């Protein structure tokens, strides 16, 4: 059976290489698409069989039969479709010029940015979502009367993914001379020099480089534009934020969306609801208006209404792994606030992806390409939450549900569920669960709902029974009263995330699951006792709990909210690579050996400063004023968060030197008198005071962002005075 | 056998994908055509075998043998014709300039539309049927003396499905300059700008954009035409109505058709009959005249007479499913008024295609492309009936009967009937039935005849016997005295539509057919008792009866003319998705729980307005005046039809406020005095009074269509006065 496993592994590797090769091009051939789907199904079957054999080897007849039948299927596919297997390995946009809604103020903003500045060649980059309207705004600015009056020469160059520098340079030359047959033998650099002479002969010039996709194209084309100490400007529209390094183009409002839809259809509650569902994207409004123009003007045909090639331009530029990472963001429901940490852990568990660094790099790559929107950011600048735009969400859902079978949103029949690979259900979870589903190839069970669900006791073991091959089990919105004997049979589990109301103890049978990477226990009990062999899990990396978990007496990276009785030297000696640590166990009971620790959280007198780790970067104290001199000696502390009565006192005088502090966060304190000088916070950048101000922080060079919340008006006056003395101040 | 069924399903899926791929291109290779026919036959055989196995599993040796032989045939086809399987995956029109008949008034109409209007660039779109004569009319206008005198510049641009913008722009440029070698390096946008200056140098210009097929081409080409506040005009001819959003070109009359045929043949009763059969299409007249010019001028050779590539241009632009939907319209006999609801239900049952929304979208797509003609429209603007033009009817019949075998019109022998898939017989039904036909692969039995046929008792079970695989059974023109035991063996039935004269009860064995989607019972009895398990039919959606059906004590959408004794809470609790409901059961005997209901029909004192459903959009009362104040409180009612003594009274004073009403229909009433004001009908648009007028409706902004019928001349005078005070009034 082992040699059969090796042969099946070789077949699966060749099929995976074929799938990776065919993903480089989109095929419209239906036979090729069907063959690709068949090959993907066989690949999934082979993966499941190999994982089953691996689990049995770690711990057989049915496994052998499955391996034989999958090998036979592979041979049949190779023999039958050999020829198909071998065969499977410029229009500038027309934008609106007459009825442009909402861009009247953004156009003036960009124009005033173009008409003002230094005397050098400056660039005004416009970045935005696919179909946001960057070309429309660039055209409105390009044909504006003020721009035409100020700029003697205006040139519109349409760059794209595919362009020829010689063709572009000869197109630019034709705007100045008609005898372009004299350049048939000059090189592209001589063409650029000729363009430089042409542009320098006149006055100021404005150049619109539309749809720049890489900095390489920008550098190659820029050699034709002189910098002759005149206020020459370049207007650049791009999807990627890297090419702009800007002006982030706005979204249309609800009223503007309705205005655009009404103008496009008619040169109504149903119409207003249709325009509201486009989320301020003019491309969606245009597409839906083109669809509505063909239907009759009847309220019943507009209630039935309640593109794809433009998005594919940026989706086809993603790598093979980044495409699967991007499509997995469509599993989260529409408008959902995706937690970045949860998304990263899910990506690592699904096998798409230190691994955390690569996953954060993938998320930042998706954000830079404007495929993912950021809303919440951490105080230190990291991303906290994100979401997909509704058109991007629809694209991801359609692609991953139809063409890739990455996941299926849920009722499917017994024949349909046998082909599903991942399940995402957030509505009518109990109704689907009561049907007793059974999927032998389902690898993930996702349930992202913000409403808590209590799982009936009679239905407790249905998911571990019907889906025994689960690798990801994210049911943190479902309360599990108890664990059945079938949960411990999920030997393939890598990501487990459950919520509970009465689970005060983790059984030792959890340690029988040696594939666990992330163990998230969201319980409302005050204390939790983890009896499972945490240290015997060789693949465990993160352990998140919201209670005071008590660990039993290398790859581990996070130990969130453990009890201080579990802060022994023996326990900390088993986790040399720990980076984030939290304690929520009556701090008064009590980490030096953790030389890689960066995040520390204590939730409820400070010891000498030499006891705390010297490499700590972020420290947060919750429910625990002159004691801050101990935290001042921390030479590497950069973020300090005080939440929920973290530091209580009346008078605080700044004495210690926070040589590395960048963010100071104080929440729910009784501080009355605070005296400080610029010397005590040399590197301060971020200051947040919520539900709580010496004028010495205006002398700080790095102080640029200050956040204020509800408090006495004297604090608001002090903040306003500090702002008067770019600074960002917000008071609420 | 189950695994054999899965393997056959995989083979059928691959063959279906191949058939979908080859449908994208028309092949003239006879070997390829024969191979495609063979593959289609094998696909049909596999489908029948799989459905037989599914029925048997729901409820065997012969099924296994058939599956074996079909799989062997699939392997043989794959092995023998592998190379053939792998291989299977600009002329502007010349139109008549001398002898153009019938267009003398249409040309003047379009010219007066061109010569009059605003000072902006306006478009006069000419939409029409394939071969209607749009290009001929455009050429007649283009060369008209008045057009030539008024327009200094006239340009004829021939757009088509395949065009190059650079080539078109260089062709337009050549009309102004002969040195076109100076534009060899300018981009298409610079070419459009050059054309803009060329057109703006002179005066008014007329441009004829012939054969525009998509709005994208219109938008791409329009960038070359300036709008310089001169009365510049664009004449556009297209087949699709979407590109015009017009001028619907007329059809030639019978006399004009005969004139054209006589002019074309001779530079007769048989000639007049030939010209009459062209249905006013000049293309058909031209083709038949070219055919007749070769024959001798003998009355016997003209009585023997009693194109295709032009229609294929619009047929090849249809999707794969829309092609089958279009060809199915050719099943209905020539000149037949196809009921839209019946067509949609037939499309859903045949598997071509909520499903009703998609089917209505398909019908509207066919109509917009001018492939289907609309005659009868519902009072609210929906389509009621339609038909195919005789040339499209012939095209659909020929294509679906020869190249696709979609259906066969009927006598065929036992060998020929074994290959037929669908049967359409409307003439000599009894003669064909008496022959005892037997088709093992026939899936549909269509009989669309307007003359009623009584079915002999001895011939009752012949159709369920000879055609046991029936999925669609549309014999609503045939009266069935009783149901034989073979009818209940039609387990594959999805669409059953029969007419009867003495069937007063539906047997419980109908519920044994669980595949039924539409159940139409057209009986002449006053009352009907449905004993079949309607609620056990999980796939049933529509139930249309013309009698007072008595239902027995989710997918259901229509319950037409049920008895009010069947309007219980229990019955209405089983149909939460019902949208259309009718009752014809002595209304005096008696729906709130139906929160999705839109259509309500009561056929024979109103209860308080809070009892009726709040989401009702259309309500019709038949045989049931101050009580209309109850209907006025309906905030969402838009269509109100009163037919056959619906509202009887002498004096009616408008009190209630119809805030949402758009159509008011009153038929066969004794109303004498009617007083109303504009406030009581704020949104009224349509008013119909048949076989039955305050001047307060002229103040209604939305009142644009009023229909009148036979009545006293005082009503006609009132209607004429209202019209005097665009409004559409018709009095008969
Ligand atoms: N403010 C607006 N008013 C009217 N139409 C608009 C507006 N913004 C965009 N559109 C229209 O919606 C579509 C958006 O395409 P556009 O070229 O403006 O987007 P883009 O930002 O350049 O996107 P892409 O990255 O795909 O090039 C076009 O058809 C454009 O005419
Ligand atoms: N009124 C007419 N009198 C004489 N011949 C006509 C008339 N109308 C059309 N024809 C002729 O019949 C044929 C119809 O083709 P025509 O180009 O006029 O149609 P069309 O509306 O442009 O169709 P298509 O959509 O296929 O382009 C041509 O041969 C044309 O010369």
């Amino acid at each position: 059976v082992k040699d059969s496993a090796e042969s099946l592994l070789q077949d699966l590797n060749d099929f995976n290489a074929f799938l990776k090769q065919t993903a480089k091009s989109r095929t419209e051939n239906d036979v090729h698409k069907e063959l690709v789907k068949k090959i993907k199904t066989v690949v999934n079957s082979a993966e499941d069989a190999i994982d089953k054999f691996v689990i049995e080897a770690k711990l057989v007849y049915d496994v052998a039969g499955e391996i034989k039948t999958i090998r036979d299927k592979v041979k049949e596919i190779r023999l039958n479709n050999a020829l198909d297997l071998q065969a499977l390995q410029r229009k500038p946009p027309v934008v609106e010029e007459d009825d442009v809604v909402g861009f009247e103020e953004e156009a003036d903003k960009v124009i005033n940015r173009l008409l003002g500045g230094s005397s050098g060649l400056e660039v005004v980059p416009v970045v935005g979502m696919p179909g946001l309207g960057k070309t429309t705004l660039a055209n409105k600015i390009y044909k504006h009367p003020d721009i035409g009056y100020q700029f003697f020469t205006r040139i519109w160059v349409y760059v794209s993914q595919s362009y020829r520098r010689r063709e572009l340079f000869l197109n630019i030359i034709s705007k100045f001379t008609r005898n372009t047959k004299q350049y048939h033998d000059m090189c592209e650099e001589d063409l650029a020099d000729e363009i430089e002479d042409f542009l320098g002969k006149g006055g100021k010039y404005l150049i619109v480089l539309d749809d720049v996709w890489s900095p390489d194209a920008w550098e190659r084309i820029r050699i034709a534009f002189p910098n002759n100490n005149k206020s020459n400007r370049i207007l650049l529209t791009t999807r990627d934020s890297k090419v702009a390094k800007p002006h982030d183009l706005k979204f249309l409002t609800e009223d503007e969306s309705w205005i655009l839809l009404e103008k496009k259809v008619f040169h109504e509650l149903s119409g207003k609801s249709i325009a509201k569902k486009c989320n301020g994207l003019p491309l969606a409004i245009v597409v839906i208006a083109g669809a509505l123009i063909g239907k009759g003007k009847t309220s019943r045909e507009w209630k039935q209404v309640d593109c794809n090639k433009l998005v594919q331009l940026s989706y086809d530029r993603l790598s093979y792994d980044l495409k699967a990472c991007f499509l997995y963001c469509g599993a989260f429901p529409g408008g959902f606030e995706i937690p970045a940490w949860k998304l990263i852990r899910l990506w690592i568990a699904e096998g798409f992806i230190s691994l955390e660094c690569k996953a954060e790099d993938n998320l930042n790559d998706l954000i830079n390409r404007n495929l993912v929107m950021v809303m919440q950011r951490t105080s230190d600048g990291q991303i906290k939450t994100c979401r997909l735009h509704d058109m991007l969400h629809e694209f991801c859902r359609q692609e991953a549900m139809k063409e890739e079978n990455l996941f299926q949103e849920i009722f499917p029949g017994k024949r349909e569920l046998a082909t599903y690979r991942r399940l995402c259900i957030h509505s009518s979870v109990l109704e689907f669960i009561s049907t007793k589903p059974s999927g032998e190839h389902v690898r993930s069970f996702l349930s992202f709902s913000l409403k808590k669900i209590e799982m009936p006791s009679v239905d407790i073991p249905t998911i571990p029974k019907g889906f025994p091959l689960l690798r990801v089990f994210d049911v943190e919105s479902i309360n599990f009263s108890r664990f059945s004997k079938e949960f411990f049979q999920l030997y393939h589990l890598r990501y487990i995330a459950f919520s509970s109301d009465t689970i005060k103890i983790i059984p030792k049978h959890i340690g029988e699951l040696w594939n666990i990477q992330t163990l998230i226990i969201n319980t409302q009990q005050r204390s939790l006792d983890i009896q499972a062999n945490i240290w015997n899990m060789e693949r465990l990396r993160h352990l998140h709990t919201n209670s005071s978990a008590k660990l039993p007496v290398q790859s581990l990276q996070t130990l969130s909210t453990i009890a201080p009785e579990s802060c022994t030297e023996e326990v900390f000696a088993r986790t040399p690579n720990l980076k984030k640590l939290g304690i929520r166990g009556k701090i008064a009971v009590l980490v030096k050996k953790l030389e890689s620790l960066e995040n520390l959280k204590l939730i409820n007198r400070l010891p000498p400063s030499y006891i705390f780790p010297t490499k700590l970067r972020k420290l947060s104290l919750v429910d625990t004023w002159n004691d801050m001199s101990i935290l001042g000696q921390m030479e590497h502390l950069e973020v300090l968060k005080l939440k929920e009565n973290g530091f209580m006192g009346e008078c605080w005088e700044s004495v210690g030197g926070f040589c590395s502090l960048l963010v100071l966060w104080i929440e729910r304190t009784d501080l009355v008198s605070w005296k400080a000088s610029a010397d005590h916070f040399p590197r301060l950048k971020h200051l947040v005071l919520i539900c709580c101000i010496p004028i010495g922080l205006a002398d700080i060079r790095s102080f640029q962002v200050m956040e204020l919340q509800n408090s006495t008006k004297t604090a608001a006056i002090s903040a306003r005075g500090i702002r008067d003395k770019g600074f960002k101040l917000s008071i609420f």
